[PDB]
């Protein structure tokens, strides 16, 4: 665990801990960005400063990080087939998805759903 820039990203390392966070979020009118990553994935690692900066800017959005090997059950539930995959959730439903290290597409999709 080390930091080179500010961040508001929360990593979940157990399926139970994710499921409880997800259940609490189901009832909230709040956007969640789920970053499905792998420790070995180059583009994931390149995006980390970009996502950290995004999470420090869009402080009204919840940013979550899930490893697809550690939580393979969660990744398979959402059909993740390549990394990084950013899943945008609101009130328990997927509203957008980004597949790949695509900063501008992600930012556009967040702004579309960050407010009512």
């Amino acid at each position: 665990g080390s930091s080179s820039e500010p961040s508001r990203v929360i990593a979940f390392h157990s399926s139970n801990r994710w499921q409880l966070h997800f259940n609490s979020s189901k009832q909230l009118n709040k956007l969640i960005v789920v970053d499905f990553a792998a420790t070995w994935c180059g583009p994931c690692k390149m995006m980390e400063p970009v996502i950290n900066a995004m999470s420090a800017k869009y402080t009204d959005v919840d940013f979550v990080k899930i490893d697809v090997d550690e939580l393979s059950d969660v990744a398979q539930e959402f059909g993740v087939q390549a990394m990084p995959t950013f899943l945008l959730l609101k009130q328990g439903k997927e509203v957008e998805r980004v597949v790949g290290a695509k900063k501008d597409e992600l930012e556009k999709k967040i702004l579309k759903h960050r407010e009512a």
